[PDB]
C-alpha cells in the first residue's frame, strides 16, 4: 500500500483575474507541490465546502456562510480599492429607473450579485424583478433591462461590448466605494478546517506558496499580460491595467470591508451578521 | 479571438520533469492542459477533444494518417525503461496458457509483452485486461503487464518485498534486438497542423524547450517529488535520468521494426508511415 504524503488538492479560478498569479504559481514551481483544479468561482466554492478539495479560493459569501468549517489566507484575496473592472452592472436605463425592471444575475456569481443587490436596494433604492441565468450579455440584454456579471464576461462587456453598444457599465466595486469608502473583497483562500488541522505544515506551506507566487506576478504583470494578450480579445495595455488595478492584498482594511459587508448582507443570506473570519495564524 | 491549443500531458511521473519544464519557462500558460493517463489522452486527441497530445505508440501508429508526429521528444529507453515491466509469479517460459493481467492504461507495453512472450519465449497465455492493481492482479493472474507510477512501484519497491520478478521490458526488448524503444510520441491532430501551422510549431518547439531544462534540472524535479512519493530522490533522479526523451533517426528505427513485427497482429498495416512535423525552411 502507498501510504506516502499526497500533494494538497487545490483550487484555482479560470478567470484572468488569477491568471498572473497562475503564472506566479507556475515559474515558481509551487503547481507541481498541488493537484490544481481550475474551474469557475462557484463550483471552487462547492467543491471546497464538500471536501472535494484541501485548499482553495472560496466567494466571500459562500466563505462566510461556511465560516466556521473554512479558515482564511491571510495577505492575499481578489479585491479592489475603488473600481475592480469585471465585477459590473451592465444597463439600458439609469439604476434609479429599475423599480420592477427586469435585471439578469450572472449564475456564476455569489459574492458580487449579492453587492449589486444590496446596492441597488439600499443606495439607490429600487426593488428590480431579479432572475438568474448563464453569463451572456447577448441573450441577458435581450431579455432584461440591466445584468450583473463578472470574470472575463464582465470584462469583456466593460472593456468591449459596452462601449461598442452604448451600454452603460456601473463598476461594482467603484459604487460600493462610493457607498462606504472602502475597499471591496469579493474572494479570499481558504483551507478546510478539518485539512489546516490534520496537515498545519502543507497548509502553512501552501499559504506563503501562494503569497510568493503573487508576489512575483506583481512584478512581472508586463510579461504576463504580453503572453495572455496572445489569447484574448482584449489587448496587452488593458490586461495589464486590469492585472494593476485588482488588488490581491488581505490585511487589517481588507479584512474591515469583509466585515461591514458582512453585517449588512448577513442575516438575508446565510450567516451572522457578526460571523466570525478564522484566519490561519503564523508560527509564533 | 485566437484559441490556446488543447493540449494533453500523462499524469504520471515519467512526465512530471517535463510538467516542471512547461511550468518554469511560463510554457503552461500558453496551453488549455488536459491531465490523464495515455489511453484516454490518446483516445481524446484521436476523437478531437484534444489538438496536440502524447500518444501511446500503438495508438498513434493505428491513427497514422490523421496524426502529425512531433521531431525529438518521446517517452523511451535505451535498455531499461523502469516502468513498463512484467511481473511475474513464475519464470516467463512458464506461462503457456496461464492468466496474464493486462493493465487497463496501457496499449503499447501490453502488446511489446504479448510479441516478446510468444515470439522470443514462446508462450502463448490467456490474457485479460483488468485495472491496474498489483495486489488484485497477483491474486487472480500468474503474470501482470504494467505501466507508468504502478510499474514504477513495483519494480523499486513491491516487487523486492515479496520475492517477485519483475522483468523490465525495455531491456527484454533491447536483449532481443539491441534496439532501443519508444513507448509514446507528441503529435498533433493532422487538421489542426494544417489549420495552426504556427501554433502548432510553437507548442513543438516550447515542449523541447521545456524538455531540455528538465534535463538540467532534473536534480531539483527529484527532490521536489521525492516529498509526495514512495520513492526517494535518489530513485526518482535514477528514473528521470534512465528514461530517454529523444525522438531522432535511431528511435524511428525503433518504432520502424516494432510496428513491422506487431502491425498484422495488432491492427496497423506493417509498413504504416509516421508522419513528422516538419520545420521551417
Ligand atoms: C474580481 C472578481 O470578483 C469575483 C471573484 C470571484 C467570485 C465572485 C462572485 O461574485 O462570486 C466575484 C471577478 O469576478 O473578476
Ligand atoms: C515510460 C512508460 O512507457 C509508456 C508510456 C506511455 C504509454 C505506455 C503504454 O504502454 O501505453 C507506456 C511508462 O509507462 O512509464
Amino acid at each position: 500500500v502507498d501510504n506516502s504524503r499526497t500533494r494538497p488538492r487545490v483550487g484555482h479560478i479560470q478567470f484572468l483575474n488569477c491568471l498572473p498569479l497562475y503564472w506566479g504559481l507556475a515559474r515558481t514551481g509551487t503547481l507541481l507541490d498541488f493537484e490544481l483544479t481550475k474551474d469557475t468561482p462557484e463550483k471552487l466554492s462547492e467543491q471546497l465546502v464538500r471536501g472535494d478539495l484541501d485548499i482553495g479560493p472560496v466567494t466571500l459569501v459562500e466563505f462566510l456562510k461556511n465560516a466556521d468549517d473554512l479558515v482564511a489566507f491571510p495577505d492575499i484575496a481578489v479585491g479592489c480599492d475603488g473600481p475592480v473592472m469585471s465585477c459590473v452592472i451592465v444597463s439600458q436605463v439609469p439604476l434609479d429607473r429599475l423599480d420592477g425592471a427586469r435585471v439578469a444575475l450572472g449564475s456564476t456569481s455569489r459574492t458580487s450579485v449579492r453587492l449589486a443587490q444590496l446596492l441597488l436596494s439600499e443606495r439607490f433604492g429600487v426593488q428590480p424583478d431579479y432572475y438568474t441565468c448563464p453569463p451572456d450579455l447577448s441573450l441577458m440584454m435581450q431579455e432584461a433591462d440591466a445584468a450583473v456579471l463578472i470574470g472575463d464576461a464582465a470584462l469583456r462587456a466593460n472593456m468591449i461590448d459596452g462601449p461598442r453598444y452604448g451600454l452603460d457599465v456601473h463598476d461594482l466595486g467603484a459604487l460600493w466605494k462610493e457607498w462606504t469608502g472602502l475597499p471591496f473583497v469579493f474572494a479570499v483562500w481558504a483551507a478546510r478546517r478539518d485539512y489546516a488541522e490534520r496537515e498545519p505544515v502543507i497548509t502553512r506551506k501552501v499559504h506563503e506558496a501562494f503569497l510568493a507566487s503573487r508576489n512575483l506576478s506583481l512584478e512581472e504583470v508586463e510579461k504576463v499580460a504580453e503572453q495572455a494578450a496572445r489569447w484574448e480579445a482584449f489587448d496587452e495595455d488593458t490586461l495589464a491595467k486590469y492585472f494593476t488595478t485588482l488588488d490581491f492584498r488581505f490585511g487589517a482594511p481588507q479584512l474591515e470591508a469583509v466585515t461591514e459587508f458582512a453585517r449588512r448582507v448577513g442575516p438575508t443570506t446565510g450567516f451572522p451578521a457578526d460571523v466570525k473570519v478564522e484566519l490561519l495564524k503564523p508560527l509564533e
